[PDB]
Parts: structure tokens; sequence; C-alpha cells
């Protein structure tokens, strides 16, 4: 039960699919603050009470702004009544090469359908 | 540019295609791990970068389940392409694989792998 | 504040000294993976921290090798401690192990803690 | 095989004594970003490490103050040294600022280093 509207502590939010051939589709967010997003998870998981693997991400570029980067999501769904998908990121900025080693953040966060 | 073929250290293969709207297909194959033939990838990148001479950013996904295995796991790719002489794309990763609530503390490989469009 | 005895989500313990000038040092203990009893830890900290409301930055290490039992490997911790109602140490870890040269593509863990005193 | 002066890439430069007792204690020295001058060390690693052919397990932690300049922020490094005729040491990093409770998902940078005996 991947599929619907996630949320964060934060206020962001997500809205998506998911397909039977393990796509993922959807966007991230005015419609100055929405950005496409695209990812795949596992279409069979364990049945040992494991979680479902999964990924995604989002470039920060849309028609009305360019913030010159892209974030990866890297994760974990749980079912349950506390359902929630459990993440850590890596955030990359383009850059010099002179500045390279200082171009990526890295961080986590938990989403939830409430 | 990025559109082709590539080549890790590892000896894994990248046949990835860039879409005028930012969009990232193509098939991916390791050389390592639980994994054998091609497996399918999709992601996003800045299709129009900054002029100064900085990198263009970008990131891909694989789950690692296809017609022949399933290890239940998926990796991230995060990045940027850089041109020149010597056209490269170095990354970081993130490798996360199901577990229960107890071992979710050992989850998680983190790495790094630098792509080449000649196989070394 | 840093000084003193904290806990982590998983039940680990972490007893700590802070010197007068940046110097970490104490023992930890681990609830969970090939780990039985104490470990020696040694770090550093920020000593002069911004005086804006900013937290003081500080890092720690551990080597899990003791007169028990050795899992050949090693954790780092980075954080900041918040001062407060609440005083909190928010930390990512990357935890890596002896392997060949052939499995280092698969060498080194990634995540993160969050001790209180409580 | 760890005691002694290493080089990166960058050009950062570190001394380090290796303990019989697990410890790390020594000076580095950066040549990239908001510091100038010796800054202390001190880490751990893994004192009876295998003969299997797999690496030695270690890290350390720099807070970059010193007599000089602050910096408000700490660096940890995790990884494993390598024997051999071309020897090593394979490390990532993690590297965190001081910042308010708004900015903590920005706090910190990732990436790696490659240390040989050049
Ligand atoms: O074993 C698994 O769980 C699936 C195979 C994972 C292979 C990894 S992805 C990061 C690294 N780069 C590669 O080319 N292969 C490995
Ligand atoms: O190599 C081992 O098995 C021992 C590792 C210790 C367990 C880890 S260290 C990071 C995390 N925080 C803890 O309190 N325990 C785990
Ligand atoms: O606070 C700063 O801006 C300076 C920190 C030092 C720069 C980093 S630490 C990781 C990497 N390795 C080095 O030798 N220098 C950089």
């Amino acid at each position: 039960g991947i599929t619907g509207t996630w949320y964060n502590q934060l206020g962001s939010t997500f809205i998506v699919t998911a397909g039977a051939d393990g796509a993922l589709t959807g966007t991230y967010e005015n419609a100055e603050s929405r950005y496409v997003l695209t990812g795949r998870y596992d279409s069979a998981p364990a049945t040992d009470g494991s979680g479902t693997a999964l990924g995604w991400t989002v470039a920060w570029k849309n028609n009305y702004r360019n913030a010159h980067s892209a974030t990866t999501w890297s994760g974990q769904y749980v079912g349950g009544a506390e359902a929630r998908i459990n993440t850590q990121f890596l955030l990359t900025s383009g850059t010099t090469e002179a500045n390279a080693w200082k171009s990526t953040l890295v961080g986590h966060d938990t989403f939830t359908k409430v």
C-alpha cells in the first residue's frame, strides 16, 4: 500500500502511484513548488515481516526555477496502521572540480500517511 | 553527452538515454553481488546547467529484481556529469536491503563509483 | 553540558567527559551487533561555539576490540550537541569492516543515532 | 605500517602515531576550506587484525579550532589500512557544522579520501 499521498514533518508532500512492474511515478511539493518524481520498488517482497525496498529521484528544476541540483531517497516501506517509509538521502549540487569535495549532503527522513 | 554506454571501476555496465525533458531511462548490469543479467533503471537530471563550468547534477534508481533473481534490495546513485577530454560521471551510492524492525540499523550500505566511456 | 551519561534509541550507553580544550574520552556499550561489554572511545568537540543559537559540533570513534571479543571493525559518529529543556545529541555514523579488496564495495554501513540523558 | 606521514590527492598532510593500546594520535593540516595551520587529531584502530588478506579497520576525528581560527565544525574519517608495496588508507568522511534547528537538515557533508605514503 504505497500508492497515495505521504507527508514528512517539515511540511513537504508527495503523491505516488506504484506500478505492478515495479515503477514509481508522481510529484513532490503552489505550482511554483511542484517537481516530477520517478523511482522503483521491490514488487515481490518477502513474507517474513521484512520491509519493502525502494528509492526515487527528484531534480530541483521545473518551469519556474532551477537550483542546479538533485536528490535521491533510499529506504524501506513498513505497513501496518503505523505505516511509514524510512529513508536516508543524498543531495548533490553541480560544482567546479575544485569544490567537488563539498558537493553532497547526507541526511534522513520519515514519511507518514497522516 | 550523457546518452550512451558507461563502465565503472568494477566492470559493471550502465546503458542510458537522456530525454529533452530531464528524464533518465536505461538498463544496468552488475559484475558483483546477488545479481545476473540486466535490470531496469530510471532517473532525473538538470536539463539546463549553469554556464560557469559547473557540473550537471543527476541521479537514478535500481530495484534488484528481474526474471532470474530477486535480492530484496535497491540502490540509488547521486552525482554529477563532467564533460571534457575525459568525460565522466562521479557518484555516491546508497544500497538498502529489506530487513526486520530489529536489524534496520544495518540495512544500508554507502559507497562511491566513477563511470567512464572506456572499459578499464 | 556534554559530560555525563547518555542513551540512544536502541539501548546503547555512552559515558563522556569533556576536557577544557576539546578532548572527549570515555566508554561505550552497544545493545546490538557483534559486541559484548565496554569499549574505549576518544574524540573532539568545539570548545568555543557561536552565541547565536546554533549547536556545538563534535565527533568520536570506537574500535571493536576488547579483552573479550574482536569484530575487526570501527565506527565514527559525527554531529552536534543542542542544549535546553531536552538536551540532545544528533549524529550520523559510518561503520567500516575489514574485507579483501574485492569486497570493499560492501565494507561500510551508514545510519544515525540520537542520544538523550533519559 | 600505520605510524608515519601520509598524503592525500588534495594536498593535505597528516602525521600519526599508532599505539600498542589501539590509539591514534597526531596532527592534521588541510589545504582546502576554512582552515590555516595544524589541528589536533585523535582515534582508534584494530590492534590485532587478521591475515586472511583483509584490511585493518580504523577511524579518527578533527575539530576545526586552534589558536588561530575557529570554523565551528568537525570531521570524522572511517576506513581501512592496506599493506603491500603500494600501501594506503581508504576512507569515507562526515563533515558536520554547527547550525540552528531550522538548518539541521543541511548540516552534514559526505565524501571520500585516499591516503598514500607517496
Ligand atoms: O547484492 C545485491 O543486493 C544487489 C547487487 C548490488 C550491486 C552494487 S550497487 C553499488 C555497487 N556498484 C556496482 O556496480 N555494483 C555494486
Ligand atoms: O561490528 C560490530 O558488530 C559492532 C558494531 C556495533 C553496533 C552499532 S555501532 C552503530 C550503532 N549504534 C549503536 O549503539 N549500535 C550500532
Ligand atoms: O570547516 C571547513 O570548511 C574545513 C574542513 C576541512 C576540509 C575537508 S575535511 C574532509 C576533506 N579532507 C581534507 O583534507 N580536506 C577536506
